[PDB]
């Protein structure tokens, strides 16, 4: 690949916290530590607006299915649903005891499931708002929470060394260096998980068994979003604390690439769901999102 830095995009007065790219691919919303959600041209950059009402800084965002609704993960220890065409908020999710650190729609946007530094994982229901599941999923906070390809599972990650898959109809436990990031692969049969020995980890959960090791970045100290890119070759992409996003061919496990151009730790990447293309985002020396191109 040959990912070119295309635009930088300036708004947030705080670090920001993460970048995903809305499912119909026309939008890039971002979360900050300065509180506040911001939506940008997925192809352009071009700012489109702010949406506020956060009191705390924001760690995570996520869009449900049809791109019409996001939720946010925020210090004030709630997560709110937004319209994102109105900007209000319709709902704001209370019952975490803690910063709430990560969040996600599962496929059908019918709940949510969140991740917090008071140690649990909470299953929400967008339409009432109501927590419809506590988990006891971890003893430390919780790094990441992700619905696999049908909802039926959720795959957690903890500074507690644990990764652990659930059942989203019962909260029941299916499945078990801090882990600070995992998510499903696209096709649902992967988890790529991250781990503070500065390792990506593939793992074939269905068997149980690591298949692909990547190592090359730094990763010592903060939980940084991982991405499979699809869209041209298989690549894994993730930030790294040497400022840098990094680029791995998925198979073979060589770097392939590394973004040069972030002034501090870049926290999250992104990749579009058609087009070759990766958001970026920095630590407060940097403060800017990037988008980058490739031909391939
Ligand atoms: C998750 O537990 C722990 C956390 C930390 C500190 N610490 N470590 N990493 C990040 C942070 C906080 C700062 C941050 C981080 C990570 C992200 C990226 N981000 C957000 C949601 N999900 C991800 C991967 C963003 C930010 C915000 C400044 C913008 C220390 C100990 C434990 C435990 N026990």
């Amino acid at each position: 690949p040959n990912y070119a830095l295309k635009f930088t995009l300036a708004g947030h007065t705080k670090a920001v916290s993460s970048v995903k790219f809305s499912p119909n691919g026309e939008w890039l919303a971002s979360s900050s530590a300065d509180k506040l959600i911001k939506i940008w041209g997925a192809y352009d950059g071009k700012f489109e607006k702010t949406i506020s009402g956060h009191k705390l800084g924001i760690s995570d965002v996520a869009w449900s299915s049809d791109s019409n609704l996001l939720v946010s993960a925020s210090d004030d220890k709630t997560l709110k649903i937004w319209d994102v065409s109105s900007g209000k908020c319709l709902k704001t999710l209370k019952g975490h005891s803690n910063y709430v650190f990560c969040c996600n729609f599962n496929p059908q946007s019918n709940l949510i499931v969140s991740g917090s530094f008071d140690e649990s994982v909470r299953i929400w229901d967008v339409k009432t708002g109501k927590c419809l599941k506590t988990l006891p999923a971890h003893s430390d906070p919780v790094s990441a929470v992700h619905f696999n390809r049908d909802g039926s599972l959720i795959v957690s990650s903890s500074y507690d060394g644990l990764c652990r898959i659930w059942d989203t109809a019962s909260g029941q436990c299916l499945k078990t260096p801090p882990v600070s990031f995992v998510k499903f692969s696209p096709n649902g049969k992967y988890i790529l998980a991250a781990t503070l020995d500065n390792t990506l980890k593939l793992w074939d959960y269905s068997k149980g068994k690591c298949l692909k090791t990547y190592t090359g970045h730094k990763n010592e100290k903060y939980c940084i979003f991982a991405n499979f890119s699809v869209t041209g070759g298989k690549w894994i992409v993730s930030g790294s604390e040497d400022n840098l996003v990094y680029i791995w061919n998925l198979q073979t496990k060589e770097i392939v690439q590394k973004l040069q151009g972030h002034t501090d730790v870049v926290i999250s990447t992104a990749c579009h769901p058609t087009e070759n293309i990766i958001a970026s985002a920095a630590l407060e020396n940097d403060k800017t999102i990037k988008l980058w191109k490739s031909d391939c």
